[PDB]
């Protein structure tokens, strides 16, 4: 049977795909045999494939969780089985799996905030009128804002013209951005926490016909990102590197096997994304 397998999510969003090429190339690179389990988005599948290689006897198991905590009590099957469970991307609640693969929400924020104070200092006369597209509703979101709102003390000539509310959906980011834009005339920069609010400042901005003087800042390429980018009002996109982490889950169930540590969590760095490195991208899209 299989050595390892990986539980995925699903196989229509790039990201699970790249950690699913990340994953498998590192299994072909160490002579080891990996499969994939799509779930095709279902939890209760997920926990049934779990159980599904336990007796298989599988070596290790990754998991990229859809239900945190409804697929524990397949996790600790696994380690009443003395498998090794490595998870990535969602982030489990405390339990018997290995390590813990994903990405520090937190500190992207901020790597994105000094971004955008070298920007303001280098390329906007170092002073700037923030808006912010948040979702409020989303726990990674806010720690997103709280993350890149940290850096900016770094220069107190960056002030914020108002906070919105995007809901993580884009019609209604759209609206809210637009609202910000027209309540606020000296508004020179927009941060976006996700795709979403990415997407609906961008059309915000192209509805106002802003294109020349508001730059947008934010979490997620897409190709209409890109498109912003090379347009000259989409600045920085913050992007998760998925491939990486289906590497280092893969290379990290290789150390276990073979009698050595691994530490419990792997925070898997992030890209900023300008006209200077995007078309490294523009393939996926
Ligand atoms: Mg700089």
């Amino acid at each position: 049977g299989p050595t390892y397998a990986l539980v995925q999510i699903n196989q229509q969003a790039l990201f699970f795909n790249l950690m699913n090429k990340g994953a498998q190339d590192a299994a072909k690179a160490s002579g080891k045999d990996l499969v994939i389990f799509n779930s095709n988005d279902n939890p209760v599948a997920q926990n049934d494939a779990i159980e599904n290689y336990i007796q298989q006897g599988v070596k290790g198991i990754l998991v990229a969780a859809i239900d945190v905590n409804g697929i524990m009590p397949a996790v600790k099957e696994a380690a009443a089985a003395n498998i090794p469970v490595i998870a990535i991307d969602a982030v489990l609640p405390a339990g018997p799996q290995a390590a813990q693969v994903g990405v520090d929400n937190i500190e992207g924020g901020r790597i994105i905030g000094q971004y955008f104070v070298d920007y303001v200092q280098k390329e906007m006369g170092g002073q700037a009128r923030l808006g912010i597209v948040g979702a409020l509703n989303s726990a990674i979101q806010n720690q997103r804002q709280k993350g890149f709102e940290e850096t900016l003390k770094s220069n107190p000539k960056i002030t914020i013209a108002n906070v919105v509310d995007g809901q993580n959906v884009q019609d209604k980011a759209m609206t809210a951005a637009e609202n910000l834009i027209t309540g606020n005339p000296d508004l020179t920069a927009i941060y976006a926490t996700g795709e979403p609010a990415l997407l609906g400042a961008i059309a915000a901005v192209e509805n106002q016909g802003r294109q020349k003087d508001i730059k947008v800042f934010g979490w997620d390429l897409t190709a209409k990102a890109i498109s912003g980018i090379d347009g000259g009002y989409v600045t920085a996109v913050l992007q998760q590197d998925p491939e990486k982490m289906g590497a280092e889950a893969l290379n990290a169930l290789n150390s276990i096997t073979s009698g050595k540590t691994v530490p419990k969590t792997i925070l898997v760095p992030a890209t900023v994304v300008t006209k200077a490195n995007v078309d490294s991208y523009r393939p996926l899209f």
